């Protein structure tokens, strides 16, 4: 009956009464009334609103002159212009100064019962002397630094040592292949790379040093490669280029000055798959990104200094950037660096970790939940008394999963916060406010401060006003943590995000606003599919399949999946007869595993004789492929 069909007979659930009774502190807003009043000031007077929020949350060396200049259509937005600051001062120094022995990082190793806790003073030392290593090898303010690290505290050391000297960290997910590492290191023109000898994830060795050596053969501008001894296994060593982390840091002082950065100096690049082309180097600058990180960490996740915050995402992706690293450290609480998987050594792992370290907020993807919900409710017998916020990212936590998350995991004592955002937005843009906003299962609820969502007619591009509407999801106004460009290709940035509907920011997502104003994300309207919370281009995989000598044309599409959410399925037509078609589905799968990485391997590759991508999506020579699907 309603135009937003996902919103038929879905009421709001209030924040549970237990949330306030057991809360160790006072929440940051007095209620929905204060959200609405702050939200309206953030739309009608962002200059006043964001100036106060930034001076509340971020310590500037030099105060800023003006909250914002530029427009969406101009592609010239700058926030807190005239300000100077350093992101690692804000994540480390100011907290070490006040409370040197407060724990900043809880590292949880691949094996239980290992790991360690790291104080803000220890973090300041490790950031400083790693920054010393890079400066000593020639890394300067404004250079990019490639980072190919797993989930160990050393990764936080590396991002923040980069920020400390004004280098621009460019993190590459440790599940990427050599080709993908190479592409990103070249496009970013990094001359320094930081990696491990090997990874350990779920009991499994990841030959990270061997991958780096292969990529580096095609990166002749990389002149130093700093290697952290994670396992101590014999790895290949290239003298005059490779350096041991532990040998070099021991040479240098335990303190280094922080470099004074402009508000709009680049902070990092994060290569991101999109609808067309190779991955884009999404660039975030410094003050606005950090303001958005801290403001969502504070208001969305109810972070207080004493909290122990646990994001489950990998540092290789934007959730790891913003909520494993920047948001919790800016706010001065403790952050958990989880090296393992939710299934190692067993399916109780997430809750082993949450009970041992008394985690207050946990932040995960629905893929992980579905993998766990199928494992059974018996892997979950933990008190976890301090756990009051349950975050979800990447896709709608649907009703069955949202119930299992609320009752079995949270014991109806925690608030579930379905945060909608994307790499380009820097931090949450549509999300309930932890402990404040009444929620609906499967809805991202309401916009964050400074976010002005509109629903657009997909064809005419016009604004569809009022409630119970559906169409393209766009934002009407700029916001502090928006991405500022695509590295080396601002026109692509304009063409992708700002020239599609001039005057608006184009999210790439379809959405609907229900009778109450709550938003329901329908997913991508372009050829980006979300597999296991990993953001993938169907074009990228098609490009990888064509890299096989037998493939002529290739086509990849995304069909709904009960565990992976969406399952990538590939089709390929061969140039010549393959007498071993069974052997070919192995080499085509390995090809994608080599061009991108294991995590992008298609489920099955179909071979047919003979682009209307929509027909393949609805099916999973038109009658011949329907028989082909049946096999
Ligand atoms: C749920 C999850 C833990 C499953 O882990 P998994 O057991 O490795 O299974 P996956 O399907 O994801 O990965 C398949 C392949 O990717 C590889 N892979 C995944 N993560 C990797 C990593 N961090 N490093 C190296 N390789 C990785 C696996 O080893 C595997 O390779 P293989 O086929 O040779 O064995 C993982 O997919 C995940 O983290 N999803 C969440 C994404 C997200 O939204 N995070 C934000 C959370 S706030
Ligand atoms: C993590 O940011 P990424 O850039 O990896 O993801 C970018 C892409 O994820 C999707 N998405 C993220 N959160 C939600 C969410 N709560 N609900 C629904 N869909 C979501 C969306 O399609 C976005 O365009």
């Amino acid at each position: 009956l309603p135009v937003v069909v996902e919103a038929h007979q879905v009421d709001t659930f209030d924040v549970p009464g237990v949330f306030y009774e057991n809360h160790p502190h006072e929440p940051h807003l007095s209620g929905m009334n204060e959200y609405n009043q702050l939200y309206q000031q953030s739309i009608n007077d962002p200059d006043t609103f964001w100036a106060r929020m930034a001076r509340d949350l971020i310590t500037f060396e030099k105060d800023f002159d003006k909250t914002h200049i530029g427009t969406l259509e101009g592609g010239d937005n700058a926030w807190f212009v005239g300000g100077r600051l350093n992101a690692s001062f804000n994540c480390v120094d100011r907290h070490a100064m006040r409370d040197p022995n407060k724990v900043a990082i809880i590292y949880e190793a691949d094996e239980p019962g290992h790991g360690r806790s790291i104080t803000y003073a220890e973090l300041l030392k490790e950031v400083s002397r790693l920054a010393w290593v890079m400066k000593s090898q020639g890394v300067r303010k404004g250079d990019t630094v490639a980072i190919y690290l797993p989930m160990i505290p050393e990764a936080i050391f590396a991002l923040l040592a980069c920020a400390r000297i004004g280098a621009i960290h460019s993190v590459v997910f440790a599940g990427f292949s050599s080709d993908s590492l190479r592409d990103r290191t070249l496009d970013a023109r990094s001359k320094f790379i930081i990696t491990t000898d090997e990874g350990k994830r779920g009991g499994k060795v990841i030959g990270t040093k061997k991958i780096v050596d292969e990529a580096l053969k095609q990166c002749p501008d990389v002149t130093n490669c700093l290697v952290f001894k994670r396992t101590g296994a014999d790895v290949p060593w290239t003298k005059g280029r490779d350096l041991w982390w532990h040998e070099e840091v021991d040479k240098y002082p335990n303190y280094l000055p922080a470099e004074s950065m402009d508000s709009e100096d680049p902070l990092f690049l994060l290569y991101t798959s999109g609808s067309t082309g190779k991955p884009k180097g999404v660039m975030h600058t410094t003050a606005g990104y950090l303001v958005g990180a801290a403001a969502t960490g504070k208001y969305v996740f109810d972070i207080h200094p004493a909290d122990r915050f646990f994001c489950g995402g990998d540092v290789g992706w934007i959730t790891g950037h913003t909520y494993v690293v920047y948001a919790p450290l800016l706010l001065g609480c403790t952050t958990v660096v989880f090296e393992s998987t939710p299934a190692y050594p067993n399916f109780s792992r997430y809750w082993d970790v949450i009970e041992k370290h008394k985690v207050t907020q946990f932040y995960v993807a629905p893929t992980a939940l579905r993998l766990l919900k199928r494992a059974g409710d018996h892997h979950i017998n933990h008190e976890m008394k301090d756990l009051r916020i349950l975050g979800s990212v990447g896709e709608p936590i649907a009703a069955e999963v949202w119930k299992w998350y609320h009752e079995v995991v949270g014991k109806r004592q925690a608030h579930i916060v379905d945060t909608y955002w994307q790499t380009e937005t820097g931090s949450h843009v549509i999300t309930p406010l932890g402990g404040i906003t009444p929620t609906k299962p499967g809805s991202a609820s309401l916009p964050f401060f400074g976010i002005d969502p509109v629903i657009l007619d997909p064809v005419t591009g016009a604004e569809i006003p009022g409630n119970d509407v559906e169409g393209i999801l766009a934002f009407r106004k700029p916001w502090p943590s928006m991405a500022r460009t695509v590295w080396g290709d601002h026109k692509r940035y304009m063409d992708t995000y700002l020239n599609v509907y001039k005057g608006f920011y184009f999210t790439g997502d379809g959405a609907g606003r229900d009778h109450e104003g709550y938003y329901w994300i329908r997913g991508r309207v372009d050829d980006v599919v979300n597999v296991s919370g990993h953001r993938l281009s169907t074009a990228e995989i098609e490009a990888a399949l064509i890299e096989h000598h037998c493939v002529a044309e290739a086509a990849v599409v995304g069909v709904p999946d009960p565990l992976t959410g969406q399952a990538v399925h590939a089709f390929v037509a061969l140039k010549s007869g393959n007498d071993n078609r069974e052997q070919l589905q192995k080499e085509l799968i390995m090809q994608v595993r080599k061009s991108i990485g294991p995590f992008a391997a298609p489920k099955v590759v179909f071979v047919i004789d003979d682009i209307m991508r929509r027909i393949l999506r609805k099916i999973l020579i038109i009658d011949t492929f329907h028989e082909w699907k049946k096999a």
